[PDB]
């Protein structure tokens, strides 16, 4: 529990341990799972670099028989968008008429193409 929890007390972290020694460990940069042994620079780096062992994806989408889970609820709700067929992005160039699912693909056209 919390009480029996090391936390780490780096500014941003919400990281904690079941023992002193890995929150010692954690505080020299050192990744937090078995196995891996990679050391960072700084605590930015290690914490950015832990992401990349987990495959937690918590956000189900809502559209029944869809079985897809995201990390981000942006992401989610991007995809939310091909079930619904939205396309909120509008190409204001006057012989164009495109549109666009998600506003990555609409920034990319305006910088792939001269467009307003
Ligand atoms: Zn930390
Ligand atoms: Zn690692
Ligand atoms: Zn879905
Ligand atoms: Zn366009």
């Amino acid at each position: 529990e919390e009480c029996a929890a090391y936390q780490c007390n780096m500014e941003g972290c919400t990281m904690s341990f079941s023992s002193e020694k890995q929150l010692m460990l954690h505080k020299r940069n050192i990744c937090p799972i078995k196995g891996c042994g990679k050391n960072f620079f700084s605590h930015k780096y290690l914490v950015q670099h832990q992401r990349v062992h987990s495959d937690d994806r918590p956000l189900k989408c809502p559209w029944k028989g869809c079985k897809m889970t995201f990390k981000w609820a942006w992401s989610r709700t991007e995809h939310i968008r091909v079930h619904t067929g939205a396309r909120p992005y509008v190409c204001a160039e006057p012989d164009c008429g495109q549109t666009f699912r998600f506003v990555s693909d609409f920034s990319r056209h305006k910088r792939k193409t001269g467009h307003s």
